[PDB]
């Protein structure tokens, strides 16, 4: 249609269109100041309104890629500030855009964004709510060049609502903070899952992406029939390949359509797409990708009939290896909203391997005869851990639980740095408090969901600077054998304890005056070092120490001369403790 800008502006709205342009520009010209971007947004909006008015007006004729490009090349400090990227401006448009995406530095060396005090934020919020939000929107956008914009926008609306409620509240900091933290993490989690999906689609390729996709889709639209789940899985894939390649336009358009299809054929896909499909252009996608599982038919047969009985198995498995294998997943996926996706792939794999080392031997039906029995333990392992751990997390709290966790993992890989151990042992323990609350039915998917990034997180830090071969083995292992592999790490008996660092176990009183969620990180660092000084330490021996210490803080922090015992009763502990640890 005539004038792309006109159209985009119209069904987007000036308010969003402005936010989006700001973000898109914040994602490329990551170095220019906040004001310089505001100049662009206004300049591009005023233009866009020109087209809305007269579709045949100057340049409206042009495509969105061409316009965005030309204006990007306007920035005068382009070659001085961005150097090389300025060369892109000579290339004709297809190449020009492609050239810009190659230079969208994934990780700029920009400072850690700090959190000003609640009082200043609320005041900046009030005084000028507009530039307050758009200025931070810009702060995030430039630091995460690949974050799908519409999504980043959605996180903004949520940030706004937090102030509207918290700043008007009696106790602001008691309101704002916890809402902000949860909001931060969620956004961090969101960003990590986006790099995952893209890293995988490249390491393991399309096939594995598709398998993971068929499973997850059929687990959500169990009432849809395989032909449909296949159509969706194809398109959904086209989407991710593109949205990873970076181009925001292509991506947004692909995602738009995909949501049209789903809502047009809503009746044959899910009954839960009700709300989402009623939402505006912008949220449909985000919404749809977040919809809850529909409910399965309960009129479903048995995977044993079609996949283990009839002598037409291999006949069918060879007519087209992948489709058949796909159907196995689909079928098994929809009867199991409670299984984690890697678990389902872990089965399909086992089944495939079997039909392989079977349809080539003597009597086929006697070979692939008892597969479902080879599954039992595959389904059992993740389930047992879930319960075994959630059980413990109910006994001790989220904190005491995290401590049981770092004592464990420190013993397994004592070669890891203490900050990293603590970092991990915490996000891990956090998932416990964020999943164990769920009824068993939805526990395994929860864990998988989080755990996935906490592991991808770990596998990157370690990549930057490896320390252990095991951890490197698991990190490079099949993205489906990744969790079992870490689950499989055994205590390290090669390891040789760090020498007694008298300093390491010295405390003053700063701990009686540090934020609780800061007063632990301290304790949780000493523990790691205690376990590293004497790993042969028993669960009882250890606990005996953590008791003499836990008391020592109190019955001494709350003691007139707040620093005598600490360097005083502190010597007794350090001297008594190693006498009880040989
Ligand atoms: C995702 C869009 C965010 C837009 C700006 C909302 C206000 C953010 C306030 C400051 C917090 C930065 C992150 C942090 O919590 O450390
Ligand atoms: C240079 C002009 C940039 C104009 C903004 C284009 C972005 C349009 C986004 C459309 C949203 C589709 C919704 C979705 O898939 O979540
Ligand atoms: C405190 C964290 C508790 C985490 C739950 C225990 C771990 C269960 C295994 C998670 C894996 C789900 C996917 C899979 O089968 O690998
Ligand atoms: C920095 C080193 C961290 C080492 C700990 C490995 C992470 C394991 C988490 C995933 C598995 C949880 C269940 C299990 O421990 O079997
Ligand atoms: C060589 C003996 C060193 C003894 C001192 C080690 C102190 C370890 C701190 C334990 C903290 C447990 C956490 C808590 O008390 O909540
Ligand atoms: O800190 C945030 O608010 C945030 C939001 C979206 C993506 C990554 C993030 O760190
Ligand atoms: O990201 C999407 O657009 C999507 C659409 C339909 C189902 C699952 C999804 O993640």
């Amino acid at each position: 249609h005539k004038s792309e800008v006109a159209h985009r502006f119209k069904d987007l709205g000036e308010e969003n269109f402005k936010a989006l342009v700001l973000i898109a520009f914040a994602q490329y010209l990551q170095q220019c100041p906040f004001e310089d971007h505001v100049k662009l947004v206004n300049e591009v909006t005023e233009f866009a309104k020109t087209c809305v008015a007269d579709e045949s007006a100057e340049n409206c004729d042009k495509s969105l890629h061409t316009l965005f490009g030309d204006k990007l090349c306007t920035v005068a400090t382009l070659r001085e500030t961005y150097g090389e990227m300025a060369d892109c401006c000579a290339k004709q448009e297809p190449e020009r855009n492609e050239c810009f995406l190659q230079h969208k530095d994934d990780n700029p060396n920009l400072p850690r964004l700090v959190r000003p005090e609640v009082d200043v934020m609320c005041t900046a919020f009030h005084d000028n709510e507009e530039t307050f939000l758009k200025k931070y929107l810009y702060e995030i956008a430039r630091r995460h060049p690949y974050f799908y914009a519409p999504e980043l926008l959605f996180f903004a609306k949520r940030y706004k609502a937090a102030f509207t409620e918290c700043c008007q509240a009696a106790d602001k900091a008691a309101c704002l903070l916890p809402k902000l933290d949860e909001l931060r993490d969620e956004g961090k989690a969101s960003s990590a899952k986006q790099r995952l999906k893209c890293a995988s689609l490249q390491k393991f390729g399309e096939r594995a992406f598709k398998a993971w996709a068929v499973a997850r889709l059929s687990q959500r639209f169990p009432k849809a029939e395989f032909a449909e789940v296949s159509k969706l899985v194809t398109d959904l894939t086209k989407v991710h390949t593109e949205c990873c390649h970076g181009d925001l336009l292509e991506c947004a358009d692909d995602r738009a359509d995909l949501a049209k299809y789903i809502c047009e054929n809503q009746d044959s896909i899910s009954s839960k797409l009700k709300e989402c499909c009623e939402k505006p252009l912008l949220e449909k996608s985000h919404c749809i990708a977040e919809v809850e599982n529909d409910e399965m038919p309960a009129d479903l047969p048995s995977l044993a009939a079609d996949f283990v009985e009839s002598k037409d198995v291999c006949k069918n498995y060879a007519e087209a290896k992948d489709v058949f294998l796909g159907m196995f997943l689909y079928e098994y996926a929809r009867r199991h909203p409670d299984y984690s996706v890697v678990l389902l792939l872990r089965l399909a794999k086992t089944y495939e391997t079997t039909l392989e080392k079977c349809c080539a031997a003597a009597d086929p039906h006697e070979c692939y005869a008892k597969v479902f029995d080879e599954f039992k333990p595959l389904v059992e392992e993740p389930q047992n851990l879930i319960k075994q751990n959630c059980e413990l997390f109910e006994q001790l709290g989220e904190y005491k639980f995290q401590n049981a966790l770092l004592v464990r993992y420190t013993k397994k890989v004592p070669q890891v740095s203490t900050p990293t151990l603590v970092e991990v042992s915490r996000n891990l323990g956090k998932v416990g408090s964020k999943c164990c609350k769920h009824p068993e039915a939805k526990r395994m998917p929860c864990a998988e969901d989080y755990l996935s990034v906490v592991l991808n997180q770990l596998c990157v830090l370690h990549e930057k600077t490896p320390v252990s071969d095991r951890v490197t083995k698991c990190c490079t292992e099949s993205l489906v054998n990744r969790r079992p592999c870490f689950s499989a790490l055994e205590v390290d008996e090669t390891y040789v304890p760090k020498e007694f660092n008298a300093e390491t176990f010295t405390f003053h009183a700063d701990i009686c005056t540090l934020s609780e969620k800061e007063r632990q990180i301290k304790k949780q660092t000493a523990l790691v070092e205690l376990v590293k000084h004497k790993p042969k330490a028993t669960k009882e021996q250890l606990k005996a120490v953590m008791d003499d210490f836990a008391a020592f803080v109190e019955k001494c922090c709350k003691a007139d001369d707040k620093e005598t015992c600490f360097a005083e009763e502190g010597k007794k502990l350090v001297a008594a403790s190693q006498a009880a640890l040989g």
